């Protein structure tokens, strides 16, 4: 029952302030990095619903003070349905199975 | 027979919780998410029609509570042709085929 | 010397709709779903010019009944040259070959 | 040196009009879809310069009646320097070899 | 080291044009063709500086008189660091030696 | 643990100008070049934090004087997580390993 946080910014460089600052408030894993177009870019992270949520506070709080930063929208799924796993690019992936709380 | 619905949205973090929400509402499958630019996401679930109408109700009820979340379009159709499930992106996967109903 | 019909939306799930009320509307073929960027999606039937007029008349009017449904613009060709069966996604695939008639 | 003539539309059943008017209007070969983004497509047609004008000149003129059909630009090419032939995509296909003249 | 030159437009046909006339008007060889969204595109070349220059004038000349045609930006980089042969793409490529000068 | 700075440009000369321009005046490797659509195009490099500091202010300078240039955000990061690194193209590549310092 693993709980997933989402933020999206418009550019790049902030996206980057908002994964970083979301793995170095609490225990949680990134393991997204999502483009859908219009500058429109997600980072993902998964984690216990506690700490996902005090990261993505903290990649908020980050990521609207990069130079030209903007946050488009956030979202965090305490308890995502397991078909969403095989579907959307939410999911952990070998290549980040080590950073697994 | 098996209907097809379909919830668009501007944001990846706001189609992720349509996705969560309509399969959570009823007996669906996701089976797809379809990126087409301008930040355009769309979720595709399959399931018989009444379920179908009711994930979707689900679906677009929770995704406007979405920070930063907008809905673009939805819709339904109760039994779809089967020369669309050869070339539109809305057939069941081999991936998700372990959450069909 | 096969007709070809298109409908061009801005959204996905009002071409998915486009598309299914093409093929039932009359006797053609879906052949082609084409993504040009900026959430402008084309759908493509082949078959006799009178089925696809038929069709795509068909196709625009419930297109445009779709929940936030749009459409950018639709064209058909009644005798298109061969030169472009083997340059643009418009000619018949392996994969649908089973729905020519 | 073979003359290359382009047309760009915003929409991509106009695109396919644009090819279909040039070559039936005059001897040129249809050898390129070349999309960018923002909706711009472009068909590219190689062929003698007095038959590549004649094909643009009937491509702009049909492209512009497609309803919801927009041409945003277009030019010929007399000579190219054969430089671009192996670094923009305007050269001759093993694909469409038959249609040369 | 050796100098590159860039010409970005708004639409193909307009930097075909610009590749065009840099390689006839000066001793520079086209290397690359850039696409990085909305349309925007850019055609860059390699030479000595004063060739370079020589170039991109006569590109930037005549890029502007094509029809719909639309610059957005140019520039040019006498001795670019041998970093950015490794990461962006404005390196000879071998589909290019053959023009080498 | 080693710094990471970007530069965004709205085009794409103006981002190979920042990256020159970021590498020539400081100890730091150019390892990423990131497309996110719209034209938006970002520049990675990699270095000591005081070396960063010193060369994306630099690109920052240089960028803004390109003919059409325009910067649209930045941002430096001193001592990014690790989880980073296997997620988003901010890490050292082999292509550019012999440009470490």
């Amino acid at each position: 029952p693993i709980a997933v946080g989402m933020i999206e910014t418009l550019g790049f460089p902030a996206v980057v302030e908002a994964a970083d600052a979301m793995v170095k408030a609490a225990r949680v894993t990134l393991v997204g990095y999502e483009k859908i177009g219009s500058g429109r870019v997600t980072v993902i992270v998964r984690g216990d619903v506690s700490e996902v949520q005090a990261s993505v506070s903290a990649g908020l709080d980050s990521a609207k003070r990069v130079a030209g930063g903007e946050v488009l929208s956030h979202h965090i799924i305490a308890r995502p349905h397991e078909n969403l796993e095989y579907v959307l690019p939410i999911r952990y992936t070998e290549a980040v199975e080590q950073f697994r709380m």
